């Protein structure tokens, strides 16, 4: 590789593994339409298996990326509108309070106070109707966002309705397949078994456990290598031959609302770049991530800027993840880490690395 790319990516991630206590790890850089992989230690500490390139990771909250996306493909198809109420796919949602609330807000978190989890004793379908219809918002639609899983997962659910589709079976056929991202799954297959790492927390192997809109919000499992091909289609979405695919990704880099200096796209969030380093780092704590900001709307969006930082964390029990990338330089990273390990290092070292490289 370029010996640049080698010591800036080794030179970052070794004593971030050393001090997170990291298992097992993998790292892309695409770097001007070429991706560069690195791995350490194990995907299954007890069985010895090493992290490989072929090691599936749960993406956790980056699953929402490929959600906003397929939310845009949908837009593209001319199957849904942003701007629709949401009781239009969910007529059986009549109470009040939805009027109002669009496909818009439940993709951004800006319905107005839905929780960041659906509740655990929500198992069935009528238990989540029952949820929704029954959830008070704390805010007006549109001037409060609140990171959640209930607000996007719900969107993801909705936007694939016209289309007969299920959840899965719309994002393999629509995204995974025509981006050959052939190692990418919402279940991880039984041919796939061998390649899955364990999660690690508190010293015990876990994987996600089921949930409600669980697919939607964070049940994705990924390669390094499929996830640099993520990327490199998010960096490039002209080079798509899918036309309402190639909308849908830059439909998800749109800029929406913001709060403080980042603007909220479709799962995907974006800053100007060049970036204050403090502003990502400190802005991607849960201390802030998680909390209720009050947004201004971009009237209308902002299509997606070149100029941008664009990026998403995400985790579940056992795993961390992290990916982010700068459109107007073809340059981007892939984190993936088998412990949910703080958000500001992951930002860190990844500003580090493509601070370096820029
Ligand atoms: C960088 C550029 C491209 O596709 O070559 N564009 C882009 C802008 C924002 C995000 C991703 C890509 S584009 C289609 O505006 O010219
Ligand atoms: C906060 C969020 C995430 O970091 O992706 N979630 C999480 C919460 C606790 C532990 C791990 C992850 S999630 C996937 O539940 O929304
Ligand atoms: C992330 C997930 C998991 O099992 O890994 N968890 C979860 C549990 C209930 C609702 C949503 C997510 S978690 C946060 O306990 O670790």
């Amino acid at each position: 590789a370029p010996q640049q790319i080698n010591d800036i990516v080794h030179r970052t991630i070794t004593p971030l593994i050393e001090q997170q206590k990291i298992p097992g790890m993998a790292v892309a850089v695409i770097y001007q339409g070429k991706p560069y992989y690195f791995t350490w230690g194990y995907a299954d500490i007890a069985k010895k298996q090493p992290v490989t390139q072929q090691t599936l990771f749960e993406l956790g909250s980056v699953s929402k990326t490929f959600t906003g996306v397929l939310g845009g493909d949908a837009i593209a198809r001319g199957e849904i509108k942003l701007s629709d109420p949401t009781t239009k796919y969910w007529p059986e949602l009549t109470a009040k309070q939805w009027n109002g609330i669009t496909l818009l807000h439940l993709a951004t978190y800006t319905a107005g106070g839905l929780p960041l989890q659906v509740p655990d004793e929500v198992k069935s379908s009528s238990d989540l109707l029952r949820f929704y219809q029954n959830w008070q918002p704390a805010w007006a639609p549109g001037t409060q966002r609140l990171y959640a899983n209930s607000s996007i997962g719900l969107f993801g659910a909705l936007a694939v309705k016209p289309s007969g589709l299920s959840f899965e079976q719309a994002m393999q056929t629509r995204v995974f397949q025509p981006l050959k991202l052939n190692h990418t799954w919402i279940n991880v297959p039984p041919a796939e078994e061998k390649n899955y790492a364990w999660g690690y927390r508190e010293g015990k192997a876990v994987h996600v456990s089921p949930g409600a809109l669980d697919a939607e919000a964070y049940g994705v499992k990924s390669t390094i290598e499929d996830m640099a091909r993520w990327v490199q289609s998010n960096l490039k979405p002209l080079d798509i031959n899918e036309k309402t695919l190639q909308q849908g990704i830059q439909l998800a880099q749109s800029r929406y609302w913001q709060t403080g200096d980042m603007y909220q796209g479709l799962g995907w969030e974006m800053l100007d770049w060049p970036v204050n380093p403090d502003s990502i780092i400190n802005g991607s704590d849960n201390k802030i991530a998680l909390a209720a900001r009050p947004v201004k709307a971009i009237t209308p969006p902002t299509p997606a800027v070149r100029a941008s930082w664009v990026h998403k964390t995400g985790a579940t029990g056992g795993f961390g993840s992290y990916v982010a990338f700068i459109p107007e330089k073809e340059l981007g990273i892939v984190m993936l880490a088998n412990k949910n390990y703080p958000n500001p290092a992951r930002v860190d070292a990844a500003w580090q690395i493509l601070n370096a490289l820029q």
